């Protein structure tokens, strides 16, 4: 019953990773072939001889030689009968109330194969990536697990499609924001449909840009197209009936880097005044709040919505300032909540690559995230909690591990490792937090593993302290009630008493410092030494360069001892 399954994916993306966790933790073997060349895909399937092929994310046709020989099921992020490469883009642009996902059989015509499973769900008015990572992903997991059981059953007959419609690749002219003609709702719809790829084209201050990560603004009312304000490198732009914040942009050029808006517009933003809102301020209206601090029931909650989970050096210092604020408050616990889509993905590779010296900026960024980690660790008189509502990878996983307690939503995927990105040693005090949780033996195994793990697996191995809730909202409510009941028990004051004794002693203070300097010694060699694999890997990743090989940690079939 344990199947051998081959994934065909354009990239090993969030959906591919989630499915990888769901299948392998059910004791199926999953090998991945990235979509490099049809000839390579033919070879992959003849080497691996899968029981079943699943294509979670693919942008071109599987060759007939493969799907006529091996049963091949393709994910489509739309309901049955929807066909085309940009299903979610069109669903958002058209304002569809209900949407869905479909698992269909490979065929010669795009998205025309018989249906193995499907789920429908109501749409949210939200970024494409948010729909993809939540509703679409959860529905795909259900369809794939259902198709697996039906495949093992042996007698299954898929349903041919009846009604169908085709939506082609959406052109940039359809996404383009015209500030004079588009009200705020229209700007949001266009950016949402284009986020995180490929962006909504527009002209801001006479510059051709692509827009990402929009938020309505209800106070600042200016003139259509006028850059009204700057807040944490996001810009606020007047629309037909109001204003919208745009936090990130990209020059309308090949292989340009997605960056905070202020680093793209740059010289054209002289005279635009910063308009700050401290995270702890209460505000009556809709606006962009990168970081939000709220106190409830003796708990201080810190939301930090860093686009794509990437924490630039400057974002790290803004988070650090909010943590220091919270530590002076009369709360018994501080909870780091990240955002709904990500807890954290560690250093911001985009702002590093864009820096005059990416090596220097790497150094600044890793010291800044370590300063956040050290501030959390040196909190002897309050409980600290990491609540991972969404995925965490790289330095962001070990950020969470500096908190006393780590909890995650069901279905969150963790990448507690670096080795994919030119073998960084990592820091964030992992040489202290990881052995304390799972020991050194199991600790090195965790960081040697280059594949994702679910929050359920992380809990089973003792990497985190609990997993609960199906949605961000349900996770936050359960987390709050769990912490509330703990900080009002006797074991809280007993826990804090032991934490005070330990984290005020010089021996603990000394051990922590030695951990940081050892990790940063290794990291400095990653950044400045003869090996430049980190810099090369960074260049390809941030500029969306295509894959030319599937590495052996993904492709079981491309390993040496294979038969
Ligand atoms: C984007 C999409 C294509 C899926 O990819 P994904 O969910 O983003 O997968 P990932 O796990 O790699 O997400 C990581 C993101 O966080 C960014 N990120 C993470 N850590 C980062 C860091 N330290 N620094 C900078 N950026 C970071 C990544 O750059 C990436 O963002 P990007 O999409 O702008 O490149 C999805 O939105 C979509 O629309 N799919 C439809 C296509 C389809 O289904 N076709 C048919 C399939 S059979
Ligand atoms: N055997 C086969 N292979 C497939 C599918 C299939 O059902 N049958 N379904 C594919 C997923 N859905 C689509 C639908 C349309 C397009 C498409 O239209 N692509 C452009 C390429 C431009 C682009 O990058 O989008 C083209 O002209 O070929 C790509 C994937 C995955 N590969």
């Amino acid at each position: 019953s344990h199947m051998r399954i081959l994934f065909l994916s354009y990239r090993f993306n969030s959906l591919s990773q989630r499915l990888y966790c769901e299948l392998t933790e059910r004791e199926h073997e999953v090998s991945v072939e990235l979509d490099v060349h049809p000839d390579l895909t033919v070879e992959a399937a003849e080497l691996y001889k899968p029981d079943l092929i699943i294509a979670p994310f693919l942008k071109r046709k599987i060759p007939q030689e493969v799907w006529k020989k091996y049963k091949t099921l393709i994910i489509h992020p739309g309901p049955p009968g929807d066909r085309g490469p940009n299903a979610l883009d069109w669903a958002i642009m058209k304002g569809e109330r209900i949407w869905g996902v479909t698992l269909l059989e490979a065929s010669e015509e795009y998205d025309a194969g018989d249906v193995w499973a499907y789920r429908t769900f109501p749409m949210r008015f939200a970024r494409k990536a948010s729909i993809y990572r939540n509703e679409v992903t959860e529905g795909v997991v259900e369809c794939v697990l259902e198709a697996l059981e039906n495949f093992e059953r042996g007698d299954f007959k898929p349903t041919p499609q009846k009604e169908h419609w085709w939506n082609p690749k959406m052109e940039q002219e359809l996404r383009r924001v015209d500030w004079e003609q588009d009200d705020t709702k229209t700007v949001l719809r266009k950016v949402y449909a284009s986020d995180s790829q490929p962006g909504a084209s527009s002209k801001v201050l006479g510059k051709e840009v692509l827009l990402f990560n929009a938020y309505p603004e209800e106070e600042l009312k200016g003139k259509p197209g006028e850059v009204l304000a700057l807040r944490d490198e996001a810009v606020c732009i007047g629309t037909r009936d109001g204003a919208v914040w745009i936090t990130h942009m990209r020059e309308r050029k090949k292989e340009s880097i997605k960056l905070p808006s202020a680093r793209v517009l740059g010289e054209f933003l002289k005279g635009v005044k910063e308009d700050p809102i401290k995270p702890w301020e209460k505000v009556d209206f809709k606006t962009y709040r990168e970081i939000l601090y709220e106190e409830e029931d003796g708990i201080g909650f810190i939301h930090f919505n860093f686009y794509n989970g990437a924490m630039s050096t400057e974002q790290c210092y803004r988070l650090l300032e909010t943590i220091k604020y919270a530590k002076k408050r009369p709360v018994k616990a501080i909870v780091l909540l990240g955002s709904e889509d990500f807890f954290s993905n560690g250093m911001n590779l985009n702002t590093i690559e864009n820096a005059e010296s990416p090596a220097d900026e790497s150094w600044r960024n890793i010291n800044a995230i370590d300063d956040v980690c050290e501030e959390i660790l040196k909190t002897p008189d309050k409980l600290t909690v990491a609540g991972m509502q969404g995925n965490a990878g790289f330095g962001g996983v070990f950020l969470a591990l500096t908190c006393d307690l780590v909890f995650a939503r069901e279905g969150v995927v963790l990448n507690p490792h670096y080795k994919n990105f030119g073998n960084l040693y990592g820091s964030e005090f992992w040489t202290y937090t990881l052995p304390k949780r799972v020991g050194w033996e199991k600790g090195k195994e965790v960081m040697e593993n280059r594949m994702p793990i679910s929050s359920k697996k992380a809990f089973e191995i003792g990497l985190i302290d609990g997993v609960f809730g199906k949605t961000p909202k349900e996770f936050r409510q359960r987390l709050k009630e769990r912490i509330k009941n703990f900080i009002n028990s006797k074991d809280f004051y007993e826990f804090i008493e032991k934490k005070k004794k330990e984290r005020t002693s010089g021996e603990w203070l000394e051990e922590i410092q030695k951990c940081r300097e050892h990790e940063l010694e290794k990291m400095k060699l990653n950044f400045y030494g003869f090996d430049t694999s980190y810099h090369i890997a960074r260049y390809y990743f941030v500029r969306r360069k295509p894959h030319f090989r599937t590495p052996p940690y993904l492709a079981i079939h491309r390993r040496l001892k294979f038969s």
